[PDB]
């Protein structure tokens, strides 16, 4: 029995996935819903950690599932959740800007930034770990 796909990573009962190709933010969703996936939304302070190191480390600016598009100043995680207050704190320092108009995030360095979800870049999705 296998818990996560073929070449996909695995943390904490979950399986994730760094895309090789990039595609602007609602292509991106669109890719993560054809393997029955999701454009990650994060759930915990250790997930953030990780998939920001991941994202890092490859040098790869990557969307998350997180955007204003509901409401401006209104972060919400595709799912409907939230952004609560103890998520803001991995914003980079100086963003959210919405500079030029900016209503999706991404990994970028250290932390989060809202850039134009027309904008291609890389994405991670994510699953559930399959029991075995
Ligand atoms: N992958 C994106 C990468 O991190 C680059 O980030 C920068 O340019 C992005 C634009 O693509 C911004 O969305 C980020 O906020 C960040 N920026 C832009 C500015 C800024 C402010 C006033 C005038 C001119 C520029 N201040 N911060
Ligand atoms: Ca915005
Ligand atoms: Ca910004």
């Amino acid at each position: 029995c296998h818990p996560c796909p073929w070449e996909w990573t695995f943390f904490q009962g979950n399986c994730y996935f760094m895309s090789n190709s990039q595609r602007n933010w609602h292509d991106s969703i669109t890719a993560c819903k054809e393997v029955g996936a999701q454009l990650v939304v994060i759930k915990s302070a250790e997930e953030q950690n990780f998939l920001q190191l991941q994202s890092s480390r490859s040098n790869r600016f990557t969307w998350m599932g997180l955007s204003d598009l509901n409401q401006e100043g209104t972060w919400q995680w595709v799912d409907g959740s939230p952004l609560l207050p103890s998520f803001k704190q991995y914003w980079n320092r100086g963003e959210p800007n919405n500079v030029g108009e900016e209503d999706c995030a991404e990994f970028s360095g250290n932390g989060w930034n809202d850039d134009k979800c027309n904008l291609a870049k890389f994405w991670i999705c994510k699953k559930s770990a399959a029991s075995c």
